[PDB]
Order: structure tokens, then sequence, then C-alpha cells
RNA sequence: CCUUCGAAGAGUCGCUAAGUGGGUGGUCCAUCUAAAGCUAAUAGUCGAUCCUAAGAGAUGGGGAAGCUCCGUUUCAAAGGCCUGAUUUUAUGCAGGCC
């Protein structure tokens, strides 16, 4: 398995607000319906890996 | 016009208060509302210049209505220097000496 890089790494004020903004966008990209018939969520891996590389 | 409400200056008045309270007058009555404020009518070479001596005298602080006085290192945050791969949640100075 590949060792990727986390999006925001730090706890200073700038990094803490980066974390806030990154979590705020996670409520809209990785949605899970908690249902048996939930679809498998597929996203744009190219952009994410651009963030994680 | 109708209806529902309706605060009031304390080390102050007089050691130290009150809220139909209080202040001042009159032989019970009369009159005002303090302790807040505004408002017109011939020298690098000789000396000084530099250094400190007895002493004087700022700052810190204190007294006095004040012009000013006391006190000279005093319960003052009274200033200089050095080191470092750039300082470990990521490039907002850390440590040391007198």
């Amino acid at each position: 398995p590949f060792k990727l890089n986390r999006e925001v790494s730090g706890f200073g004020s700038l990094n803490r607000l980066r974390k806030i903004k990154q979590r705020e966008a996670e409520s809209r990209t990785r949605q899970f319906s908690n249902a048996a018939t939930a679809p498998v969520i597929e996203v744009d891996i190219d952009s994410l890996l651009a963030k994680l590389n």
C-alpha cells in the first residue's frame, strides 16, 4: 500500500482554519446514506491525488 | 381627549443619616428641592579641549497652596554583549553573561 500525504497537516491557526475549510467541504463530497441500498460513491481521484501528491 | 404607568445626586446632610423625606422661615402654617453642569446683555607638538579630587547636582521617590525643597542609589522594568544549519504539528526568536 502507498503512503499518501494528508491534506492538512498542522494545528497552527492557519492550518486549523485550513482544516475547518477542508472538513466543511467533506460534508458535500463523501456522503453516506446509512441505507442498505446505498450506492457506491465514486469521485474524481485525479484531483484528490493532486492534493495527496 | 381617553387609558396604563410613573426613577430623582452619601464621608453628603447633620461621629456620621432619611424617603408621604429633607432645607429654610412664621407666630400647626408658608416656601423651596442640596450634596452634578452650561449660559449673552598664524600651533598635530604651547594651553583649553580629556580625567577625576573636596563638593555640587538630575533621574526614581517623597513634602509643600505654590514660587520650589529633601534625597545621590534609594523596595526603579535604570543595558550592553555573546552563541545559534532558520526556531520539529512547519519559516510569529530561542538560550546565555555581567
